[PDB]
């Protein structure tokens, strides 16, 4: 994801809402924690059992802190056990549906 | 779209982001406010031309004003020139790819 980018939300306490110039990512806020803390302590169970969980509501600034870290990651994409951390779609399929260029 | 739905945002300063239980939907604002005022009017160029522009900041009253009419449209999917007013994702597509059951 671009350095410049927009964090739009929480969607359903479970996924982060951030876009670049190019794609609008749904992060899982639970892969992304654990992903984070697999990378610091390399212990994969340890890293699952301390992350936030879905369900969980999150501050802004525990979001903006989430979504920065994830750029700064070894592997951004996946996490341990090989799940995708986030769903991604172009922006420019939503701006053709409706007849817009981008 | 569901009468029980959320409402994420702007973005881009040209979609509103809502959501039912099945879907996330990402409504232009220039369309369904055409539609509105069309539906009002009978008259596809003047309700053109009085609608909001993409690149226009909505207050968030305005956005609760103009989703709670799009329920409510005769025509709530295309325009009167047929583009379509929203592009929409499956929820279950976004849960899935990060491996939860939707
Ligand atoms: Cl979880
Ligand atoms: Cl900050
Ligand atoms: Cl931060
Ligand atoms: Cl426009
Ligand atoms: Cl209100
Ligand atoms: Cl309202
Ligand atoms: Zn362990
Ligand atoms: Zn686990
Ligand atoms: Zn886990
Ligand atoms: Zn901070
Ligand atoms: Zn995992
Ligand atoms: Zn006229
Ligand atoms: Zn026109
Ligand atoms: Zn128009
Ligand atoms: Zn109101
Ligand atoms: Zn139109």
């Amino acid at each position: 994801m671009k350095p410049t980018y927009e964090i739009l939300g929480q969607m359903d306490e479970t996924f982060i809402l951030v876009k670049d110039s190019e794609y609008l990512y749904f992060v899982d806020q639970h892969l992304l924690e654990e992903r984070i803390n697999y990378e610091k302590l390399k212990d994969e169970n340890l890293a699952c059992r301390i992350s936030v969980k879905a369900g969980q509501k999150l501050s802004e600034e525990k979001i903006r802190e989430l979504i920065k870290t994830w750029r700064n990651l070894e592997n951004p994409h996946v996490c341990p056990h090989g799940r995708p951390i986030y769903y991604k779609i172009p922006l420019r399929e939503i701006y053709e549906k409706v007849g817009r260029n981008y």
